[PDB]
């Protein structure tokens, strides 16, 4: 797996990408690693934010599927033509797969200016693939066509004119022991669609938020490398900000900071990290009535941003935000840990990353077990729409 170490790069807040090749001869593209979607989609037409794009015409191995694909999401949209081609990960397993590729022809607020990526690798399940669940995702094709074990793991490492460079590792088909210390704790994958999990308790500086645990998973909780922030449901976000405000009260920040629309600065190397509390998310254990906690530092949820004007100061953005689509454990969360997407055993493993950002006084932690007698079900059951109900699965 040494060949796979440091195979991820990117700019802070703009996503982690892996180099991939598509077609014959191979066209190289930088592809966003996204555990919150299930399509392999690449820029395939000019766009002002793309240096390069996939040219289907240059590939002798390209097969058109003669089917379009339209993908609107909250903040934007992408669309294109479906087809198949030969795909490889140069700094991944020494294999070539025939995979589905959505050739992006038009997009709205999808590509990020300066991100250095031209496509997306959707690593989640067939259930959330577009147009439908018959469009086999890349990982499923990789496992079906090769002898690669059904598991991948992610070590995302966090960091005037440009944004800070980030690095990381995507280990396909295994767990690399030099990327983590201590024990690996597993939480069940609730359902194979997103990488959905269950949060049973939330503590801010060791103080329980005391909400009914279904609120933490309303309407779902997912592990998403494709989202930067820790995103929390409205009521949970409000309680969290109130508690983080209380523990950091000595300093009064503008309302824009808590909304993530304004930076707060301190003289270089003088950031008072100690006034910022740790956040502990307790995840359901493999054993009924057990949980383990993942502990995140302010170094993870206060994202560093270099101000061109005040370069003599350390400036940060609050990287916890409100959600109306449930909890999103984005890169802010993942950056503290080595995360194991054990699809074969339908579970997600967390261990302390060998690369997380920390101080001499506190560390990001993975600790357990924590036991609860007569535990209520913390999972939320999404209201069934007539549309979802009508669907047939053969
Ligand atoms: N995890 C996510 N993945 C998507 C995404 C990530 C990063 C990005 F830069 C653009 C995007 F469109 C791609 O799949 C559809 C939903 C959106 C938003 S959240």
């Amino acid at each position: 797996f040494v060949e796979m170490v440091d195979n991820l790069r990117g700019k802070s807040g703009q996503g982690y990408y892996v180099e991939m090749t598509v077609g014959s001869p191979p066209q190289t593209l930088n592809i966003l690693v996204d555990t919150g979607s299930s399509n392999f989609a690449v820029g395939a037409a000019p766009h002002p934010f793309l240096h390069r794009y996939y040219q289907r015409q240059l590939s002798s191995t390209y097969r058109d599927l003669r089917k379009g694909v339209y993908v609107p999401y909250t903040q934007g949209k992408w669309e294109g033509e479906l087809g198949t081609d030969l795909v490889s990960i140069p700094h991944g397993p020494n294999v070539t797969v025939r995979a589905n590729i959505a050739a992006i022809t038009e997009s709205d607020k999808f590509f990020i200016n300066g991100s250095n990526w031209e496509g997306i690798l959707g690593l989640a399940y067939a259930e959330i693939a577009r147009p439908d669940d018959s469009l086999e995702p890349f990982f499923d094709s990789l496992v079906k066509q090769t002898h690669v074990p059904n598991l991948f793991s992610l070590q995302l490492c966090g960091a005037s004119e440009v944004l800070a460079s980030v690095g990381g590792s995507m280990i396909i088909g295994g767990i690399d022991h030099s990327l983590y210390t201590g024990s690996l704790w597993y939480t069940p994958i609730r359902r194979e669609w997103y990488y959905e999990v269950i949060i049973v308790r939330v503590e801010i500086n060791g103080q329980d938020l005391k909400m009914d645990c279904k609120e933490y998973n309303y309407d779902k909780s997912i592990v998403d490398s494709g989202t930067t922030n820790l995103r929390l449901p409205k009521k949970v976000f409000e309680a969290a900000v109130k508690s983080i405000k209380a523990a950091s009260s000595t300093e009064k920040f503008p309302d824009g900071f808590w909304l993530g629309e304004q930076l707060v600065c301190w003289q270089a190397g003088t950031t008072p990290w100690n006034i910022f509390p740790v956040i502990s998310l307790y995840l359901m254990g493999e054993v009924t009535n057990q949980s383990f906690r993942i502990t995140i530092l302010p170094q993870q949820y206060l994202r560093p941003v270099e101000d061109v004007a005040t370069s003599q100061d350390d400036c940060y953005k609050f990287a916890i935000s409100q959600s109306s689509t449930g909890t999103v454990m984005g890169a802010v969360i993942m950056e503290g840990f080595y995360v194991v997407f054990d699809r074969a055993r339908k579970r997600i493993g967390f261990a302390v990353s060998a690369c997380h950002v920390h101080d001499e006084f506190r560390t990001a932690a993975v600790e357990g077990p924590f036991v609860t007698l007569d535990m209520e079900d913390c999972g939320y059951n999404i209201p069934q729409t007539d549309e979802s109900r009508s669907h047939h699965h053969h």
